[PDB]
């Protein structure tokens, strides 16, 4: 398989979880500054832009990084927040929609 293509449909998959993120609240990393208490117990916090960097950074070389990053997305956000929240509520939702999303784009990579 050939890197360019690749990056190209990882690129495309990435704009389409985003767009599953109406509300884009995982579009950006959780503030530290609104949310002090944030990393006591999230070790490694996730989010689309910083996926864009790492993308770009050729640092997603096969689907399972790339995907790994997305599933920290939703587990962080389903484990600090409680289940009656709009956020963790969002994260159940991205999960769902994102799963579909991630499932045709690594049939399209599977083909290359
Ligand atoms: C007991 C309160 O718990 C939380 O505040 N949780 C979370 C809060 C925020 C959050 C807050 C405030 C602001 C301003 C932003 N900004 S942004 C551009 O990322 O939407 C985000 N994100 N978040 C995410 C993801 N997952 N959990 C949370």
């Amino acid at each position: 398989m050939q890197l360019t293509p690749f990056l190209i449909l990882l690129r495309k998959t990435l704009e389409q979880l985003q767009e599953k993120d109406t509300g884009n609240i995982f579009s950006e990393p959780v503030p530290l500054s609104e949310v002090p208490d944030y990393l006591d117990h999230i070790k490694k916090p996730m989010d689309f832009f910083t996926m864009k960097q790492n993308l770009e950074a050729y640092r997603y070389l096969n689907f399972d990084d790339f995907e790994e990053d997305f599933n920290l997305i939703v587990s962080n956000c389903l484990k600090y927040n409680a289940k009656d929240t709009i956020f963790y509520r969002a994260a159940v939702r991205l999960r769902e929609q994102g799963g579909a999303v991630l499932r045709q784009a690594r049939r399209q990579a599977e083909k290359m």
